[PDB]
DNA sequence: TTGAATTTTGTTCAA
DNA sequence: TTGAACAAAATTCAA
């Protein structure tokens, strides 16, 4: 739930804020292999919902 | 529109593939007889137009 | 978790 | 507009 959290804050800001991984990771203190993980974390949570015509 | 037509149907193959298929950008491009930087860019125009559209909570 | 290695993606260039 | 080439972003691996 702490990671639930940090998940949804690196997704915020990376498909609405448009920040880069790289840029996560600063903003977050964290490594860039994290915000990679954590990305996989949302959409496996379905915290990200991605729908195609 | 014709040619708009090809290209929305194109684009809208392209982001089935990806994002539903898992598909790599390369085997797109193998199987839509198509240029890897195409795939790049078809997918992104899916983006622009809301054929794909990424939600978060 | 992360540092290193590897693979995938986006962009510039010339056409 | 498209594909070639390459730098760099993202992902995977080993620890």
């Amino acid at each position: 739930s702490e990671k639930q959290q940090l998940s949804i804050e690196a997704a915020r800001l990376y498909y609405q804020s448009d920040y880069s991984q790289q840029q996560i990771a600063e903003q977050l203190n964290i490594s860039r292999p994290t915000v990679s993980r954590l990305l996989q974390y949302a959409k496996e949570k379905g915290y990200v919902q991605i729908r195609v015509m």
